[PDB]
């Protein structure tokens, strides 16, 4: 039982930059650990996993990775998904939006 979760270095993206999260474990006393993480994963807003990582392990408590986004991407809402080896998940929303007229 530890306290994973995820952050994106931003809420919203335009297309082609280049998504920035990072992975965190940490326990009560938020004592980093260096946890080995079963998966985490990109859904875009199809429901498509367009980005997986498996087996890794924080270091220093965390994990950062990136997923640069295409010219042009699907619009909407995503979301990183975590999954601890006790079972546990955790989701985090994201949105990549920038509308035809400037």
């Amino acid at each position: 039982d530890s306290l994973v979760f995820v952050q994106t270095d931003k809420s919203i993206y335009k297309p082609g930059q280049t998504v920035k999260f990072r992975v965190v474990s940490m326990d009560e006393n938020f004592h980093p650990l260096n946890e080995l993480i079963p998966l985490v994963y990109i859904q875009d807003p199809k429901g498509n996993r367009i980005a997986q990582w498996q087996s890794f392990q924080l270091e220093g408590g965390l994990k950062q990775f990136s997923f640069p986004l295409s010219s042009e991407p699907f619009q909407g809402s995503y979301k990183v998904v975590v999954q601890k080896k006790s079972g546990g998940r955790t989701e985090h929303p994201f949105t990549v939006e920038e509308f035809v007229l400037p």
